[PDB]
């Protein structure tokens, strides 16, 4: 919509592809036929493949070429998705209590205060990647960039294959998850470690459910 | 040595200049020297490039050209890809029995004997994706695809970025690690599940006490 460069603004054309189903899972990438639709070189092109490539979005193989992979995300893929964040931020608390690590706790109640903010000011959007973001604050906890790198893949592709978002539209929904990252925060800062780990599964199996209530009658 | 394209060559030439050291994580790639050193044109080094960047080990920043990234892993980095594989795999043991699946059990006791095969050959890079495999086949247990696909990334960073096969140098780990595989295998096979999830940490414990040994 407002780009500032040839490659970017052609990563996201080919990804708009994907998302509206232009370019169905399992199709073969006609690179030649794509370059000729974007009035662009080959060059962007094969770039924005690559990079879609290195997200698991598209597979390359010996015997045919670029292949797209079956991205879309209903619930249990993102319930699975979360499964995998879950695990990641409860090890993620069990280690820096066990070796004493020390928490950024003040970034950690910016993450969850821009959440607020953005709650209150009714941008899903900024909303969805400030609760993103809290969550890879909690995960850095562990001092463990490679999970961080992870689960920001892992948040890329719920932002954009899966309809999880909508489940913030409600304002109490929100404000419930604002609550529960505020407990956590106050938990860690108190040293309750069993009470935050608690508090974070009950946190995701809370949002489990509402992924599931988005299926089911939207 | 032995190559049977030029793309696949020129690749190598530039993930060893990678390995060596030679190239500075996050330097830009000076693609026009690079293909003036291995004597070929731009097409197939971008192609390497481009299969750089497909499996994470170059990134195309919003700044023109292609930077590498960070990718060599010693022995702290090892270990804490080791931690992130140890996490999948308990959670998935501990969801497999929590859920009742049946776990592909005979899968596992297959890929348990090539790693006893692969060791009995002395095929150290057999023996480690055979390991790597049982290890799969553990964590897809879990029922979860993305889990798996992670941990393939991961061991294909450590198969290229890490000294982690020369502790598999040593017939005694070599053995000690295919007797921990099968005992796990039979204690899920009888479902001793605490049993054999202090088994699998014991073994990750051990083999990170060998990264660090590695001297």
């Amino acid at each position: 919509n407002k780009f500032k460069t040839l490659d970017k603004m052609v990563y996201n054309l080919l990804l708009e592809k994907i998302k509206n189903g232009e370019l169905v899972p399992n199709e073969h990438l006609a690179e030649e036929k794509l370059a000729r639709e974007f009035g662009v070189s080959r060059s962007p092109l094969r770039k924005a493949i690559a990079t879609l490539t290195a997200q698991g979005i598209v597979s390359y193989h010996e015997n045919s070429g670029a292949v797209l992979n079956d991205c879309i995300v209903d619930a249990d893929r993102y319930v699975q998705l979360m499964e995998t964040i879950e695990i990641f931020v409860d090890a993620a608390i069990a280690k820096a209590a066990h070796f004493g690590y020390e928490m950024d706790l003040e970034k950690l109640y910016a993450r969850m205060q821009e959440m607020e903010r953005f709650s209150y000011l009714t941008d899903l959007e900024n909303y969805f990647d400030a609760h993103h973001r809290f969550i890879l604050c909690l995960i850095s906890f562990a001092e463990n960039p490679y999970q961080v790198r992870i689960v920001k893949q892992i948040f890329f592709q719920m932002v954009h294959f899966s309809d999880g978002i909508n489940m913030f539209k409600s304002v109490e929904i929100r404000e419930w998850t604002n609550k529960k990252s505020n407990q956590i925060y106050e938990l860690l800062a108190e040293g309750k470690i069993e009470l935050a780990r608690k508090t974070i599964k009950s946190m995701f199996a809370e949002l489990t459910i509402q992924a599931y209530r988005l299926e089911h009658h939207h």
